[PDB]
Order: C-alpha cells, then sequence, then structure tokens
RNA sequence: AUUCCGGUUGAUCCUGCCGGAGGCCACUGCUAUGGGGGUCCGACUAAGCCAUGCGAGUCAUGGGGCGCGCGCGCGCACCGG
C-alpha cells in the first residue's frame, strides 16, 4: 500500500535515487559501507519505512537563538532531532528555522540522511548470553567537551545513562548498558552526538571469526 | 540505575563553585487504629546535687546458751567457718 503510495509521487534527482526507484537496490544494508552519497530522504523513507512513524521520531531539543541588528534583535529555533528503526539504524539532525514547523521538518530530514548502521551483541562478565541485546564491547565517543564510554551490560538492566542517550539507544534498538562519561553534558548537542560518535566507533574495532559466535554479534537487522 | 538537572551572555562554547534530587543518626511542628519481634530510652550539656527504702548472705552434719513446745522438734542473738 504505502510502499507504492509513497513511490508513485517521488521524482529521483540522483542515481541511488534512481536505482532505488527501479529496484536495482531492494536492501538497507546495499547504500552503506560504499562511498555514496544521500542527497534525497525517499531512499530511506522507501527502504526503512518504519522511520516515518511518530513512535521513531523524537525530538530532542528545541532553542531560542539571537541575532543583533540594532537595529533590534532577531529571533530563530534550533531544532535537534533523531529518528531511527529500533533494530540497527539511527540518524541525527540539526535545524535552523524561522517557525518551529520549518525548523522541525529540516532536522528530520537531515536526521534521515544522516544515517548509520551499528552492532549489537553481548559482552558483559554477567551474562555471557549470545542474544543481541546490548553492545558486544566497549566504546567511545567524544564532541565537544563531552567524552562518552559506553560498556555492556547484563539483560534487565535498562540503559544506566542520561535521558538523551536513554532515546537515541532505544531508537538504535539497545536495551542494557552502562556509562561513564566526562565534560558538560547539559550541552544537549554535543552529548548527543558523542553517544552517536561512540555507537559508529562499534565499526572500527577489529575482530575475528570466532568474536561473532562467542558475542553473538549482529550487523543491523537481526534474525 | 557504574545517571544527571537549574544558575555568569544580546546570543555561544568552556572552566569553576553554589543549589536540587537519595540514604542513615539526633532534636522538633502537625497528626495517629491493632498485633508481634529486638542487643532502644540523661553518652553530646554537669565523672553536677539530694531524701526515703532496697541492692550479700549462708551453715544444728562446727560450739555453748535461752526461750517456745512435745530424753524429739521450732525459734532468738552469740562464738566459729
Ligand atoms: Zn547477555
Amino acid at each position: 500500500e504505502i510502499a507504492q503510495r509513497v513511490l508513485e509521487e517521488w521524482e529521483p534527482k540522483t542515481k541511488l535515487g534512481r536505482l532505488v526507484k527501479e529496484g536495482q537496490i531492494t536492501d538497507i544494508h546495499e547504500i552503506f559501507r560504499k562511498g555514496y552519497q544521500i542527497k534525497e530522504p525517499e531512499i530511506v523513507d522507501v527502504l526503512l519505512p518504519e522511520v516515518n512513524l511518530r513512535e521513531n521520531q523524537e525530538v530532542l531539543d528545541i532553542a531560542l537563538t539571537v541575532r543583533m541588528t540594532d537595529s533590534g534583535r532577531r529571533i530563530r529555533f534550533r531544532v535537534l532531532a533523531a529518528v531511527g528503526n529500533r533494530d540497527g539504524y539511527v540518524g541525527l539532525g540539526i535545524g535552523h528555522g524561522r517557525e518551529v514547523g520549518i525548523a522541525i521538518r529540516k532536522a528530520i530530514n537531515y536526521a534521515k540522511m544522516n544515517i548509520i548502521e551499528i552492532k549489537r551483541g553481548c559482552g558483559s562478565w554477567e551474562c555471557r548470553c549470545r542474544r543481541p541485546h546490548s553492545i558486544p564491547f566497549a566504546v567511545e565517543g567524544k564532541e565537544g567537551s563531552v567524552r562518552v564510554k559506553l560498556m555492556p551490560g547484563p539483560r534487565g538492566l535498562g540503559l544506566v545513562i542520561g535521558d538523551v542517550g536513554k532515546k537515541i539507544l532505544t531508537l538504535a534498538g539497545v536495551q542494557d548498558v552502562w556509562s561513564q562519561t566526562l565534560g558538560e553534558t547539559r550541552t544537549t548537542v554535543n552529548f548527543a552526538k558523542a553517544v552517536f560518535n561512540a555507537l559508529y566507533n562499534t565499526n572500527r574495532v577489529a575482530i575475528k571469526p570466532e568474536d561473532i559466535e562467542r558475542y553473538g554479534i549482529v550487523v543491523g537487522r537481526a534474525m
């Protein structure tokens, strides 16, 4: 139904859009680990239809910024938004706007275009299951003054982290994690970007064939 | 729950302190139906001050006396352990 509904009224402008409209590329994993540029949010609307439901579109922050022209001062809105399916795909965006609606829509489109793919597993000394309910190993991210360290935890231990990270990890599909932070967490933008980069850096650790079985590692969607 | 939230600017990122939010102990305001268990109740200030009465005795299988009874027993103080 809605698949073709959206596909019909979309006229592509890029080669990736054209391939996704035709049907050469059918799965979401086919666009990622090649140096493709992603300039249309319709690609992601079509391949990941879960990122249009309101349940998957957290608005994280609204800020009121000021510019001086006295002259009189001019008021603007900055919006920070996250989107994602709860099975391995999350993105984050910022939007300028003169009105909050404009800001929000721009932020969500930039979030769709800034989409990544993560890994999941179990690497805690206290569960040793082989199911993907957490992260498989410990990772570190940074932005500005904020430093985030994410550690694997056991089942039933729900997201021991600040709220911004709670939302981002929920959307990425993580259920259990321990955290250490350093710096100024009250800058929501930088706290969020640090968590996002920590999740991205799950793909920069080198592993071996046995680690996959040992930790139940999963790249993207499960099952 | 190996956690963060507010505050310095016309707006921003930092440093850095104040404050919030949890637990235990003591005093206190308002209010209060019941049963059970426990190693709780002048320690912090005065190891400051007092009245009344109690908190350490026992032995007739160590000895003499006296009394109350019926050579047998019951009691009183005393010597002695
Ligand atoms: Zn586990």
